[PDB]
């Protein structure tokens, strides 16, 4: 039967947590195959079914700065890192649901955050009052799931296909940064409590919303050029958002304003510090093995230092 195989360095690169899945998007899609048959199986979807409902996936994500198909296939080989460090703790179906859940997870971003939208007014606000993209999100994981052809889960019972739908619902709310804190709080306190229990479903549901955080933040996890040059496409788009605020006679929040460029590196130093550093820290507790993030994380920590210090 049919494999997907990768050339050498990217077949051995792949496996490792700062891998960057390069600039050939064309190569994006056969990626993200060879991540499901290696994590999942080759029997886990259709091969036309998923190819199918790949390319419609890229059709739906816009060509804004981040919140793009890059990231979203980036965001993927993350999760594919974490699934693959931690074999046996997850379910067929977390592994079917999580790597779809990660593609979907930005699907249709116009680069505008829930808060924007809250104030221009935007329809979806009215539809979805909090996690407004995120409710979007998985709503257009579900349309582009019933498109004649695309429903890669067919082959699973009623009950099964509920369930993965559930996870995939979840781990996409779960990237909404608002409800990180809280969730990330609640996990800290579960695992020194020693009360953290993998076989108590609302459990899980943290677990996985806390790996769905990391993988959404992983560009903080790279190669410190790969960090270096995200960021510049994070701020391209805060910065445009930032414009648009002020257009509807808002100031925007620091980290919108263009005007504050030069501020850059110590608003990434809040961040790491702020959201970061604990993100992996209380990940890499409650799994060992996904200590080389919370070590890259730490290493990029110090590159933006050097950058204050006119090292860098
Ligand atoms: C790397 C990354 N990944 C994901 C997300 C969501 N973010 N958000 C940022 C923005 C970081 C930030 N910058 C600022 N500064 C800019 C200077 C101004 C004074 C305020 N404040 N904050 C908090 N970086 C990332
Ligand atoms: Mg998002
Ligand atoms: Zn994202």
């Amino acid at each position: 039967l049919m494999q997907f195989t990768l050339p050498v360095r990217l077949c051995k690169e792949i496996e490792l947590f700062h891998f960057d899945i390069g600039p050939f998007e064309n190569m994006w899609p056969g990626i993200f195959v060879y991540m499901v048959h290696r994590s999942c199986g080759t029997s886990c979807f259709e091969l036309e079914k998923l190819c199918r409902f790949i390319m419609s996936v890229k059709k739906n994500y816009r060509r804004v700065p981040y919140h793009n198909w890059k990231h979203a296939v980036t965001v993927a080989h993350c999760m594919y890192a974490i699934l693959q460090n931690n074999h046996t703790l997850f379910t067929d179906l977390e592994r079917k649901g999580l790597l779809i859940a990660c593609l979907c997870h930005d699907l249709d971003h116009r680069g505008f955050s829930n808060s924007y939208l809250q104030k221009f007014d935007h329809p979806l606000a009215a539809l979805y009052s909090t996690s407004t993209m995120e409710q979007h999100h998985f709503s257009q994981t579900v349309s582009i799931l019933q498109l004649e052809g695309h429903n890669i889960f067919s082959t699973l019972s009623s009950s099964e296909y509920e369930q993965v739908l559930e996870i995939i619902r979840k781990a996409i709310i779960a990237t909404d940064l608002a409800l990180y804190f809280g969730n990330r709080k609640q996990l800290e306190e579960m695992y020194q409590t020693g009360s953290l229990n993998l076989n108590n479903q609302s459990h899980r549901d943290r677990v996985i919303g806390l790996m769905m955080t990391a993988c959404d933040l992983c560009s903080v996890t790279k190669l410190w050029p790969v960090t270096k040059l995200t960021a510049n496409d994070i701020y391209a788009e805060f910065w445009a958002e930032g414009d648009e605020m002020k257009k509807l006679g808002i100031q925007p929040i620091p980290m919108m304003d263009r005007d504050k460029k030069d501020e850059v590196p110590q608003g990434q130093l809040g961040f790491y510090n702020a959201v970061a550093i604990p993100c992996y820290t209380t990940l890499t507790q409650i799994l060992p093995p996904t200590e080389p993030l919370l070590k890259a994380c730490r290493d990029n920590l110090s590159q933006w230092e050097k950058v204050i210090r006119g090292e860098e």
